[PDB]
Formats: C-alpha cells, structure tokens, sequence
C-alpha cells in the first residue's frame, strides 16, 4: 500500500499482477455480453511493441508514425466516402466527440464576434439516445443541448428538428449512426438535407455503427432503415471508434472532418505559448488503425461483421423461442430483451457468471454480440436466463 | 491510400509499418534531447501485453485492474505525502489538468447556485509558465484568468497573488512544481498559506517534477528555493506524469486530490442517463504505474533521478566552459541555452541530427537531460553545437 525504499524483483511484481488480472474477465471467456469493446487482432499486439515508444503529441520526432496516422485517417476517410477527410486518431470516441462540439463551438464563437448569433451559448440539437460523452461535453463547454425525442423505432424525430431548426437559431446538430443502447441508425440523410439547407454544422456519431454499416451483407438490411450515414451526404464530422468493432487495442478512436478547412476551428489561442485535447498521445492507435484496415481489406471486415451479424439474429431467434420480447428486432449486431425487472435479473445474471449491461430508454437488458460471442456461448445464456425466470 | 477490397499479409503489413518506423527518432539513439518523455522501463512492455485487453472504462468486468488503478493512485498518494488520496491514472497532465479545472469549476458553480459569488465564470490564477493544456481548458471550459507574473528566478511572484486574492473573488490558484521551459518550482508553500487562509483551491502541476523531486540528492537543492510541493502543504490536487519521468508507456497520467470528498465535484448530470474525461481507457497504465514504483522502489528512482541530475550538471559545466549563457543553473534535468538565434540555431541542429526544443517565456534552446541523454551524448551535443557557432 505505501511507497518503500527497496525494490522488488520482476518475479514478485508480475506474479502480483497477474493474480489481479486472474480477478478480471477475460473477453475470449464466454462471460462478456454487453461490451462493445472485444479481444484485439493478434497482430495488433506486435504492432503495440513497435510503436510503444513514440508519441504523437511529438510528431516531429516520430515522422513515421505521424505518417502513419495520416494514412490511417485517409483510409478510414476512403471508408466514409471521403477522399479529402482531415482528422485524428485520439483516445476515443469521447475525445472524438468532444473535438467536434470544440469545432461547433468555434463556428458559433466567429459568428458571435461578427455579431451573427443571438445565442448566448452555442445550441445544438441532440437526441435522447445520444452517448454520455455529449453530456461531458454539454458540461464542460457550457452548450445549450434542444434534446430531441425520438420515434417508436427509437430514431430521432426528424420532423422535431426540422421545426426547431425554423423555431430557434440552431448551431451544430447531432445524428448517430448506431446508438448505444439498440444499435438504431438516425435518418442521418433527411438530418444531412436540413443541415445543409440552413448552414448548421452536423456531426454524425458512429463510434460504434461506422466500422459495422458499411459492411453488413444485405440479408441484415430491413426495408425502410436507411443506411447512408457517412460523408456522401455532406455531414461535417463523423466519429468512428477502431477500438469497438474495429479490433484495435485501446486506445484507438477517430474523429473525421469533411476537409481541412474545419482545422482552423479546432485552434487554441494561447497568448503566452495542435487539434487534439490531449497531448502526450499514442502512436499505436494510428499504426493499429491503419494496419488492422490493410491485413483484413474490406474481404475481412465483411467476414467479421456478418458472423456478428449471424450471431445476432440467432439469439434475436432463441430470444423469441423462449418467450423474451427484444425491443427490436436488430439493426447491427446489438439486441436488447425487455424485462421489468432488469436490474434485478442483471444481477442475477452476474452471480451466474453473464454480464451483461442495462439501458436507459428502455427497461431491458442489451447484450452487444461481438466476435467473441459464439453460438455456444448464446446457448449458454438462454439456459441461465431460462433458469434465473423458474 | 484508399480501402481496398483485399487484405494482405501478416508479413507485408508489418514491414510496411516497420518501414515507417524507421523514418522516427527512438530514444536511445542520441538524437532526441527535448523531450520529456523516454525509454520505458522494459518490464512494462510485458505488463502492457497482459493488460492490453483490459479497459478502465467498465471497471466492473475488470476488477482486478480495477483495484491495480487504486493501488497505483495510493502508492502516488503516499509519495505525495496522502494516504487517503482519491484519484485516477488517466491518460496524461493534460486529462489531470483538465480534471482539476472541472473540479475547481463546479465548486464555482456550486457557490454560485447558492448566490455565493459574483463571478460569471470561476476566475483563476495562473502563473504566465503553465502548461499549453491550463489554455485547452481555460477555451473549453470559458474560465477567466488572471496571469500571474514571475520573478527574475521565473517563479510564480507570490505577492502579486496575495494582492489579487484580496482584490477579486477568487476561484482557484495554480502553482507549478517544475515548469516546461525551465523545471523551476513555484513557492507552494507560500502559494498553499493564501489559498488557505482564504478558502481558495490549490492545483499543483507537478506533471514533470513530481517524479524528480522528492528523489533529489541533497547536492542538486540549491539554497533559498524551496522543494516541498505535495498534499503536507495541505493543497487541493496534484498532477503527476508517470510517462515522463515515471518510465511508464503513453498513456499513463496521474490526478490525485486530497480526499475523496472531491468526487462529487467531478460528477457529470445526464438527465437521460464516471469521474475522468475519457470514457473507454487504457489499464495497463495504472498496472504500469503500481508495476514500475513497486519494482524501483525508491531506491530505484532516486538512482535514474540523480543520474540525470548528474549528467544534467555536467552539461551546465560543459555550456559554461565554452561560453553558452545558460537561463539559470538547473533546478530539476533541464537546461535552457540562451541564444538570439535560437529559433536559426534549433533548425541547424535538427539539420545535424540534434533534436532541442525552444522556450516561450523566453529565446532559448531547451533541453531535457532524460535517462537517455548520456555524457557522449552531451559532449556530443556540445561538439556539434560549437561547429554551428563558428
């Protein structure tokens, strides 16, 4: 517990650490349902090695690695349809989010100086499925959030902002590409349509849905979802987190913005004295971005997702064979079953050795069927689960 | 540049990366002397291979990195003089700093619920030396404040923030333990008297030299400045940089406040819906941290400490036989060489392999003699920079 004078060999500290992580679980295990994270490509553990000792917060010792990055967001841009994308890898889809609102901020701060805003505070338009980070953002930077409703299939009302975008002088809106809690997609091209038609800045989130979308075979596509969420509508920003359903170690998030005229707005004045709100950063996240995208091709990503995907429905089917309502039938590779007593049956899940995580919107446990999820381990569920309802 | 539609190799891709590495510096080269960062101590490039797929962000699936974090900010703490320290390893001073800043804003915002202070937004006294991340959040967080000057020593002048905490209601005080541009140390403990006697917050930056003072052989203190800086002065919070002069892996910070009394005032309020900044987060960084110190020991840091210490004076004696003015006579493992031409002289150097860094508050070669930086470096150093002068 405290701080001695001696050392200890490295025997005694990594059998110590290795008996906490013994305490951990362990991705590959069969007892995670309700993470979006999942176990890293194997290559990306050589690729860590590598890149251990550099730092993109330096990049002009680290020319390479800053290279790296660059080629990691054009490829990640050539995904989103976009050629010209300036953007970041950072730590996350937090700090990712948190750049953009930064951004938005900035274009209503010119305008406030111009005299063009009547707001007082920037105000953006966000749903009520929006991730947490949008709250550590409203927090921090003092933004007036119009929280949008959303409809029965859980998007966004788009006939909501449309009238307040004519009520209010609106400043950015937000759209998500895979929500949280059900893996909805907002109806990001009519957002795309408003925003462009009165020049408010939107940011599309898909931290989670970005590396999913655009994979998924069309047996997995329902009528009247649509798909399109990523620059060939024209969107501003667009966050996409690697370190969910692109199999890269944490940390390895990206944020991507149209072109680099948005670089401007992400500036600091510092009247005493780089875009990203950390500084001393990673470089793996750049080299794993880039490497994970190359060694798997668009061949291997597709193969990845629509297992998920196979996955997915399979338990979305044993759900419904045993008598559990999902709160809809899945859109990516997230199902979420109702339960008035979820917390309880969360817990009791937990004693049984099944994590799995709860939602907000709705009363019901979600379970996140990444890679590590196989069959065996959905049967495994449905039996517990059965047993916890005797 | 673009997606593509098939993968590639194991082998191809990772010498594609090693390719690129290979246009970085690494450290142990003898070309990087700028930076305050290093070689990692090599034990942490198993722990980072243990704990990779690990994340403090659901700390829930991961208990036993979990209680490795706790064990991490304790052992800091106790360093730090506090055994009931409540804090987090984050993923640098930048989050840290961030941190302290939202804590300091929402005892602001708490006071002026309550009708409690005049000010519109906390109004902060910050020392002209601080960190390019106390602009990050003074732009995002729309905090006002009040640069303090520095004295002929470039020190905090503890006057002038003795007569604005009289003539302004005041928010916060920082003080620096080890500045960027030349690692002197404001006199916190005078600082720590008028934030006391006054009710103010106290932050002390000690991202740098919270690893490097309390390990200083008696011969590196210099007579009349002072070294305490930690919680036996009774402040606020404290930022520590374990992958600076922790001999930790990027990305490893550290915040601690002096009790967990503080935690609240790092609450985030989601009306539709966590302490540190980042959501999804690395472990191994708090592994590493626990890992590193366990395995020194004190005795361990104070050995690294003072050899670079040591090969520190020995450049200052070397700058001085063949005539650079030095700023000042090192406190910590940083000297500065002034020089008119310095921003000229920098890219000279660069041209022959010699990486510096260059000073704000004033025109000066910075370098941080890190435990890289060996005597054949340093004459090495020297050589080449008489050529450039000739």
């Amino acid at each position: 517990r405290n701080m001695q004078e001696k050392g200890v060999s490295e025997k005694e500290i990594l059998e110590e650490l290795k008996k906490y992580r013994s305490l951990d679980l362990k991705y590959e295990d069969g007892n995670i349902f309700g993470s979006m994270c999942s176990n890293v490509l194997p290559i990306t553990r050589k690729i860590v090695d590598i890149f251990l000792e550099t730092n993109l917060g330096d990049p002009g010792l680290f020319k390479g690695t800053k290279l790296l990055e660059e080629k990691a967001v054009a490829l990640l841009g050539s995904l989103l349809n976009n050629k010209d994308a300036y953007g970041h890898i950072v730590s996350g889809g937090t700090e990712a989010n948190l750049m953009a609102l930064r951004c938005i901020k900035n274009i209503w701060r010119e305008k406030r100086r111009k005299g063009l805003s009547k707001n007082e505070h920037p105000k953006i338009i966000v749903p009520i499925t929006a991730h947490f980070s949008f709250e550590k953002g409203r927090e921090m930077m003092d933004l007036e959030y119009i929280y949008a409703p959303i409809k029965e299939d859980y998007t966004i009302d788009e006939k909501f902002v449309k009238d307040a975008v004519e009520d209010y002088d609106v400043d950015g809106i937000i759209g998500i590409a895979g929500t949280t809690e059900l893996g909805t997609i907002d109806n990001i091209e009519e957002l795309s349509k408003i925003a462009k038609e009165n020049n408010i800045y939107i940011h599309v989130d898909a931290a989670f849905g970005g590396l999913v979308i655009p994979f998924l075979d069309d047996k997995y596509k329902k009528k009247g979802v649509n798909y399109k969420f990523d620059f060939s509508l024209g969107v501003d920003s667009i966050t996409i987190d690697p370190h969910k359903m692109g199999h890269c170690p944490i940390p390895s998030g990206g944020i991507l913005f149209k072109d680099i005229g948005y670089k401007r707005y992400l500036d600091v004045d510092a009247p005493y004295l780089q875009a990203t709100i950390l500084g001393t950063r990673v470089g793996f996240g750049g080299a794993c971005t880039y490497a994970v995208l190359r060694y798997l091709g668009r061949e291997g990503q597709r193969k990845i997702v629509n297992e998920c995907m196979e996955n997915t429905l399979y338990l979305y089917k044993k759900l419904k064979e045993n008598n559990f309502k999902p709160v809809i039938e899945p859109i990516l590779n997230i199902v979420a079953i109702e339960d008035e007593d979820y917390k309880e049956v969360c817990k009791k899940l937990r004693d049984r050795g099944i994590y799995v995580s709860v939602c907000n919107c709705v009363k019901a446990l979600r379970i996140v069927v990444m890679p590590h999820i196989k069959r065996e381990h959905i049967d495994n569920f449905i039996e517990i689960l059965n047993s916890i309802k005797r």
